[PDB]
């Protein structure tokens, strides 16, 4: 089931946006394929050439699927980072999306690199 439909407006048109999450590409260490350090803060950066402005967020889940921190650091210089510290190494899967639209490279797979945690 499902419900909802709300939101209206008096005047507007049905043009293009000035966004576009395809045009929107993320680079860094923590989403390094080679691997990343688990236990370690690590971030990302995030550079618009033709994405525009739109509401960014950022979800990172673990093999099981729990909510894990993220930061969001304003650089305001047509970039945005974002900082997570990876606790529970695994599979993490992170889905990006800009203006209420996920990118078509996201989610993304990378593996934290641990060592010990013997229990």
């Amino acid at each position: 089931g499902s419900s909802g439909s709300s939101g209206r407006s008096p005047f507007k048109v049905k043009v293009l946006p000035t966004y576009d999450a395809s045009k929107v590409t993320a680079s860094g260490p923590g989403l390094s394929s080679y691997g990343v350090p688990a236990s370690l803060p690590v971030d990302f950066a995030i550079d618009a050439r033709d994405a525009g402005e739109g509401l960014l967020a950022v979800q990172i889940t673990d093999q099981e699927g729990k909510p894990k921190r993220a930061i969001v650091h304003d650089n305001k210089d047509g970039t945005y980072a974002v900082t997570y510290i990876p606790d529970k190494t695994g599979r993490y899967m992170i889905g990006v999306t800009y203006g209420g639209d996920d990118i078509p490279l996201s989610p993304y797979r990378i593996r934290a690199t641990q060592t010990g945690d013997a229990s």
